[PDB]
């Protein structure tokens, strides 16, 4: 029994990190097959942060300004490409590590872990979710970038998301493995607000079976509700729509809790009308909203990798 | 900027991970050097779980009953000793992967991650604290005992913590790497009930130090306090009493922060006689008491392995 913040294993990333020097600023990067991936602010300093020309750094550029380091041992650079706001690092060596991985571009409401990293080295691992404005809560500091997230299945990593900014609100923004931003961000400081972040409503309700599954059912009453019913009330609250593809993806949670979605839905209706009442569900007196309905699953069914 | 529940990077412990089963009844093992670890009701089913007589059970029982699986390969069971409630399976194989490590037995109010596995593989990691009942709140299912614990030191792990029962309760109940049961609980299906738990005050201090470090600073009032004065109130609200050592060890926050440690226990004596109004820290609508002021300097400073 019991529900925690689970990250998946980072051993399997833990090999792929090296720290990555050019001049003097130094970061991280992805190290997969013969090709380095890492944030293209590699080269430029806090001086060119104002609003960098890219385009200029690299040119006047070679692979040998750039220093790949991998514990001890450094690596070769023989070429230099310029994806998007990523820099592909081909490198002479290949990964003996590289594990069976993969790039996807998330969706906003989905979740991975992290592994924060410094100098080439991991600090600690933690969960995440793309909020609905496209930006993350994560925890970084300065010579974070290179950082990445990702998820699992079995064996093969899919790498979503690497670490580029922190916006002075304390939210971090980011771009995939090919280099574009989620959200309308980019890489300088800038001032670029992000939009006004939502509730993701269908990872509240996945929630709410884990709390069910776990013993925690005070919250349960006997109503049921409309799609549409709820939706009006969850509005209100900056509650996500409830689209029946997310009623549809809490089926699995239905069956096996019993409890049918929409009266989860009427149960979740009262929650946020008349609050919780210093009552706790799973040890949080907030509701979260950062678990998905398959992040339940692989953890009250215990799917390995 | 932010602050998560970080955990550990899993890697080193991942390659130790090992499962191990004896007649149907199987389980995980810590795979050290040529000694393989793991609870010792793996000699046992659940019929037997009543009132086990593992001393009958491994008398009657040889190197080939126990079936140690690394993935594909099997090992080959030399010798089995039991050290209190954990097996001690010397194999021909030493381990190639095995890491700089240590077993240690932590005090309440540690923090260690934990990696939860299944079949030998590991499905996440997430963080735990002993709490001063010497139980946990983790996560696990049937099949999850030879699940360990750890903290790090560049490279030098630190198990702490195996996984052996649960207590109807939800929380859970394990051993040292030495076999020896933290808290008064032995692997038995027998009602045995824990002590009352307890806030640890001083990582709900050290928290408090984290948010101001973060910017959650609504919380600071203009009060100062004696050590005593303090432990009165916090008696009250079932708080462990704070001792000199919990200043001293707060020090560093403090001088990070400018806060002395007297003036932050003002501002928590009125969260706790006036609580929070409906107002967040860190994005939690609690009191959090599973972060030590290490677990804090590591990530607000970020120390990495
Ligand atoms: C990562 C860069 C690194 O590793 O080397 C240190 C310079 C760093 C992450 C943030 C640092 C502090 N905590 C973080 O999470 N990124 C940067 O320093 C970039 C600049 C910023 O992030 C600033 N914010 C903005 O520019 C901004 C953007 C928007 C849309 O609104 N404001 C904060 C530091 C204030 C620059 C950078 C440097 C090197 C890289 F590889 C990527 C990006
Ligand atoms: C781990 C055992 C395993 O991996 O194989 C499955 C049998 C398991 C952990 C719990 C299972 C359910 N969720 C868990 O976290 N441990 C057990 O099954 C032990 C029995 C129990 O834990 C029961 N609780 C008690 O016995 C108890 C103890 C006290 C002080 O109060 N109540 C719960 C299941 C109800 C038996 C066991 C089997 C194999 C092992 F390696 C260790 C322990």
């Amino acid at each position: 029994s019991g529900f925690r913040k689970m990250a998946f294993p980072s051993g399997k990333v833990e090999g792929c990190m090296v720290q990555v020097t050019c001049g003097t600023t130094t970061l991280n990067g992805l190290w997969l097959d013969d090709v380095v991936y890492c944030p293209r602010h590699v080269i430029c300093t806090s001086e060119d942060m104002l609003n960098p020309n890219y385009e200029d750094l690299l040119i006047r550029k070679s692979n040998h300004n750039f220093l790949v380091q991998a514990g001890n041992v450094q690596l070769r650079v023989i070429g230099h490409s310029m994806q998007n706001c990523v820099l592909k690092l081909k490198v002479d060596t290949a990964n003996p590590k590289t594990p069976k991985y993969k790039f996807v571009r998330i969706q906003p409401g989905q979740t991975f872990s992290v592994l924060a990293c410094y100098n080439g080295s991991p600090s600690g691992v933690y969960q995440c979710a793309m909020r609905p404005n496209f930006t993350i809560k994560g925890s970084f500091l300065n010579g974070s970038c290179g950082s990445v997230g990702f998820n699992i299945d079995y064996d093969c990593v899919s790498f979503c998301y690497m670490h580029h900014m922190e916006l002075p609100t304390g939210v971090h923004a980011g771009t995939d493995l090919e280099g574009n931003f989620y959200g309308p961000f980019v890489d300088r400081q800038t001032a670029q607000a992000a939009g006004t972040d939502t509730t993701i409503t269908v990872n509240v309700l996945a929630w709410l079976y884990a709390a069910v599954i776990n013993g925690d059912r005070w919250f349960l009453n006997r109503f049921t509700t409309t799609l549409n019913d709820f939706n009006l009330v969850a509005m209100k609250y900056n509650y996500e729509p409830l689209t029946q593809d997310h009623v549809d993806i809490l089926g699995p949670l239905s069956a096996q809790t019993g409890i049918a979605v929409l009266d989860m839905c009427a149960s979740l209706k009262e929650l946020l009308q008349n609050g919780m009442n210093g009552r706790t569900i799973l040890g949080s007196a907030l509701l979260e909203d950062e678990f998905t309905p398959f992040d339940v699953v692989r953890q009250c069914s215990g799917v390995t990798f």
